[PDB]
């Protein structure tokens, strides 16, 4: 069992491991818990431990942040009476806690939620931050609060289920971490499974580092925009492909993108840990693409990893970014990935 | 011109006056503009003042405040592609700042808004608070946030055109801070009119009073409870076709009764002026248990004027009262 603990600018307790219903306070008020139908055997669990009596089960998926269902489960929070003093759980993966999250900081203005996170990407991303919200037609997470979490709890137990692909999604963004904070040991992946008896700590690990460079620069003026490593051409590659591409496969691509654009600019080599994690990720293969049609998906300041641990943000000359582009398609086709 | 200052949690102005629009600061960055249709005169002066280009009328009561409303202002700006840092300029009644100030609040998790209430009871109650939000099938104000302006400017022209009934709802708030303060120059409301040159100053000094009660009891665990002077009876009367406004006033009545039987001062005198003044709408035959189903409690009792107590009080104290509140009616001919 691993405990972290989030200090600004709300305090709240981060636990990692088997048994971590355990560690949660009782309730002191009225509950009700919002799941994703894929893990409700967990989510019954959490209920019946914790005392809750209202329960509604949910599509994981992007399809759950929406207009339409945020209005659905209010109306069921109201219906039942919930009080302002009412806490909310949340059982689930990064679009459950995204939903339930946002649900909770508007109804009645807000209240209470606690996170039971059922992904890795949810463990390693969603926990720090307070970010929430939904979609909107005209764009992803358009509307959304910076609502923090009164507790998040990590049952190992429940990553088992997992896809590896979705599983392995996770570890992409504690890789990303590694980069960032200059931690090896976050680079270190190959091996790690749902069994793995060493993930606990290294999932514990990949939080740590979120919560560090949070806490540091909560004005996003510093290291916080760091996180962002990856994403400049992650996002283009996943609306290019109509969201088909999962995020954290978005973001492997555009790590080894990020790698490219170190080394044109002097950075050390970190093309081998890219590749590595790339043909351990088998992520799934891209759409013919030129850098010409990229532009539009892209004034622009990118995050450019020069070390682990010491990285850059700013802008680059066309030619640069047209240049590592090129490099970038054939250090894939040399994989079959395009 | 009179100018308030809000300063925690959030500080921002609050301008009241003729010629308000000079005040804001030239706009920072992109903007959008929303609006009750019923006063697009205004909303396009204010738009061409501030250069607004992006304007979306929408209905002014609690119709805007609804989910479709609210999914609509939000694609509506995304369509625009308006950034984090564009002004939402919202310009209306006390309803429309709930869903301006809601959207504002929650499009792309929170942008900057400034408020030009058209309203008396706008200027008077929406002005401080950051209160915001939205209705369900299951009930209104059920969804929201708390999001303060970045300012409030008052344009009193806007209120020429506003229904006297209307504008005397403003001011039977405004008469509740002068019995919450003790200020008896909140009380004197009879010769306000939308052209009164003495109003600016009037509603200046209303507002001032909220300032004041919601600075000093942020937790609101002291003076800020105190704003619900006359709302228990009021909501119970309404959730029981009746204004706010209305229902406001004869809950008034019933707490100076209750005053009266906790050994306070007679301030019956100046709520019956206030009655009487209002002329609000008779109200139908009615006992005390039709109202109960809405009646551990804590009421706001006022035994003086700035003198006031909430506390929980017995069912036999209530019938009383409220036997001696239906012959106060039929004597102001409001009942019977």
């Amino acid at each position: 069992m691993q405990r972290l603990e989030v200090r600004e600018p709300v305090p709240y307790p981060i636990l990692v491991g088997e048994g971590v219903l355990k560690e949660v306070p009782p309730l002191a008020g009225p509950a009700a818990l919002l799941f994703d139908r894929r893990v409700e055997g967990f989510a019954q669990e959490v209920a019946k431990a914790l005392g809750v009596r209202h329960l509604l089960g949910l599509p994981g998926g992007e399809a759950a942040k929406s207009l339409e269902v945020y209005g659905k489960v209010l109306s069921w929070l109201a219906e039942k009476g919930l009080p302002r003093n009412a806490t909310l759980l949340v059982v689930g993966g990064g679009t459950l806690t995204d939903l339930g999250g946002f649900v909770a900081a508007t109804y009645l203005r807000g209240v209470a939620y606690l996170a039971f996170p059922t992904t890795t990407l949810a463990i390693v991303d969603a926990s720090v931050g307070g970010k929430t919200g939904i979609n909107l037609p005209e764009g992803k997470n358009l509307v959304g609060a910076f609502h923090f979490p009164q507790g998040v709890y990590a049952e190992l137990r429940a990553l088992k289920t997992l896809p590896l692909p979705t599983f392995k999604e996770g570890l992409v963004e504690a890789f990303k971490h590694g980069l960032i904070a200059g931690d090896e040991a976050l680079l270190k992946v190959e091996d790690l499974t749902p069994q793995s008896p060493r993930l606990e700590a290294f999932l514990a690990r990949a939080v740590a580092v979120k919560v560090r460079v949070t806490e540091e620069d909560p004005l996003e003026k510093g290291k916080r925009r760091l996180l962002n490593l990856g994403h400049t051409l992650g996002h283009a590659l996943e609306a290019q492909t109509r969201h088909a591409l999962p995020h954290g496969m978005a973001v492997a691509y555009g790590l080894l993108y990020a790698a490219l654009l170190g080394r044109a600019l002097g950075g050390e080599d970190l093309l081998p840990p890219v590749r590595r994690l790339l043909l351990w990720l088998s992520p799934p293969p891209l759409p013919p693409l030129a850098f010409e049609d990229l532009l539009p998906y892209l004034s622009l300041h990118w995050v450019v990893p020069l070390a682990p641990g010491r990285l850059v943000v700013r802008p680059l000359p066309e030619g640069l970014l047209r240049e590592a582009f090129a490099a970038w398609r054939e250090e894939l086709k040399g994989l079959g990935l395009l």
